[PDB]
Formats: C-alpha cells, structure tokens, sequence
C-alpha cells in the first residue's frame, strides 16, 4: 500500500458516483486496501478462484454474506449482480487476464455496467503499482 494507490482510489471514488466501495488485490493474491464500509477479507479464497479461472464456469460469488450472480465474464472485466436488490461487484483483472484486480462495489440504483468506462482505466493506472 502506497499514499499513490490511496490517491488513485480516492480520484475514482470523486469521479465515479456509482463506486459505492473499493478493494484491490495485489498480483500475489493478498488484499492492499479495501474501503471500510465492506470487508472482503474472508472471502478471499472464492475470489481468487474466480478471478483467476481459465474460461474456454463459476456462476455466482459471494461477498460478505451478498450473493452475485455472474452476468458477465471476461479477461478484462467480471461482473456480478445480486437480484434482491443488494448491489453490484466488478472485477477487473490487473493487467487484463491476471493475478490482481480492482473490485468495486456498485451502487444498487445503478447498472454495473455503467461504471466500466472508469473502472476499467483505473484498473489500468494500478498496473505498475500492485
């Protein structure tokens, strides 16, 4: 953990409206930061295995008790969303396809998919950082 990283993540947060929770797992599989209004600490192990399986699958995940039903899937970018109204989580691999990731928690009033464009670039400036 950097003050840069803490920087980057409070620059999402201002810009993003719909990022309603953050963490990032390091390319080692271990959790830099997360905000403190969720803890994903002991659900690790169910999101390494999704995060890092090998598509040609995992459909649901769950986080802090909320279940997420998986809607999309790629090397850039997982999305999962809970249907009794709880929120979304996106995923995005740090680099594309890997070992580490920026998840985000999004707000229940929006769709996931309207914080890609944002959270998908902020996943990119992490690339050399985590």
């Amino acid at each position: 953990m950097s003050e840069k990283i803490e920087g980057i993540i409070d620059d999402l947060l201002n810009l993003e409206e719909n990022a309603h929770g953050i963490a990032i797992i390091g390319k080692d599989g271990k959790i830099i930061t997360q905000t403190e209004n969720w803890n994903i600490s002991n659900d690790l192990d169910k999101l390494n295995e999704f995060l890092n399986e090998k598509l040609a699958g995992i459909t649901s995940l769950s986080i802090q008790g909320i279940k997420y039903m998986i809607v999309e899937n790629t090397e850039e970018r997982k999305i999962g969303t809970n249907i009794t109204g709880k929120g979304h989580v996106v995923i995005c691999p740090i680099p594309i396809g890997g070992t580490g990731a920026l998840i985000t928690y999004v707000n229940p009033r929006a769709g996931p998919r309207d914080v890609l464009f944002n959270v998908q670039e902020y996943a990119k400036k992490l690339t050399d950082l985590i």
